[PDB]
């Protein structure tokens, strides 16, 4: 009776809001253009993707019970869902060592980034994520053997989600782990040269805030996709362990983490006053 719709509802509608309002202030604002922002732009450009293509067409699937569409529909959603994704977590990586190189050599720092480096990188980055995604899925070499999943791929109204136990290892290791890593080692050591700076500070003026920074940053990232790769990696060990429903609800609560971006990397001054004219 009553259509309870409207939560996976509104998430469509913050993730294209936020990112399509960070694309424009972005792209009109000449003021805004800088080479740590073309990562930004990638980041928005896979956040949008999402909520346009994944989010709407998943929830169907959830509220209908039935893949009305055809399986090469399943396929290709399956390619678009993962290219996103692994899309999104590295740029992030991507993000963190820039800053990484902005604060530990800041003589070097102009010569090492350059707006014609910045490009090849963000290519190589969206030409990686879509090796992983399309050529795997696209040439059939993902799938399983078990009965059940031979039943799935027969009959052309289901579409569920079977995967053997390379493909899902490599998926997960190219994806997040090897990322999540980088990023931990970038900001244990951006944190150690900032407590050096106030300590001197203190040490210099003789008469808390990179803390709580630090932690929002990695802790938005470890507890909206963390969880998970574990269970990604789990269940292709014991198949009994884990039921589907707990990997849905894992997997949608993995999606949301597209609509913070902006709250977490885009505000700062410039762009509050960049989003004051636009509204
Ligand atoms: C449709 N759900 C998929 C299933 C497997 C998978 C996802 C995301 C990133 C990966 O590296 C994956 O291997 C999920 O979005």
């Amino acid at each position: 009776v009553v259509g309870m719709g409207i939560v996976m509802s509104l998430i469509v509608l913050a993730i294209v809001f936020g990112n399509v309002l960070v694309i424009t202030a972005i792209a009109k604002f000449e003021r805004l253009q800088t080479v740590t922002n073309y990562f930004i732009t990638s980041l928005a450009c896979a956040d949008l993707v999402m909520g346009l293509a994944v989010v709407p067409f998943g929830a169907a699937h959830i509220l209908t019970k039935t893949w009305t569409f055809g399986n090469f529909w399943c396929e290709f959603w399956t390619s678009i869902d993962v290219l996103c994704v692994t899309a999104s977590i590295e740029t992030l990586c991507v993000i963190a060592v820039d800053r990484y190189f902005a604060i530990t050599s800041p003589f070097k720092y102009q010569s090492l980034l350059t707006k014609n480096k910045a490009r090849v990188i963000i290519l190589m980055v969206w030409i990686v994520s879509g090796l992983t995604s399309f050529l795997p899925i696209q040439m059939h070499w993902y799938r399983a053997t078990h009965q059940e999943a031979i039943n799935c791929y027969a009959e052309e109204t289901c579409c569920d989600f079977f995967t053997n136990q390379a493909y899902a290892i490599a998926s997960s290791i190219v994806s997040f782990y090897v990322p999540l890593v980088i990023m931990v080692f970038v900001y244990s050591r951006v944190f150690q040269e900032a407590k050096r700076q106030l300590q001197k500070i203190d040490k210099s003026e003789g008469r808390h805030k990179a803390l709580k920074t630090l932690g929002i940053i990695m802790g938005t990232f470890t507890l909206c996709w963390l969880p998970f790769f574990i269970v990604n990696i789990v269940h292709v060990i014991q198949d009994n362990l884990i039921r589907k429903e707990v990997y849905i609800l894992l997997n949608w609560i993995g999606y949301v983490n597209s609509g913070f971006n902006p709250l977490i990397y885009c505000r700062s001054p410039d762009f509050r006053i960049a989003f004051q004219e636009l509204l």
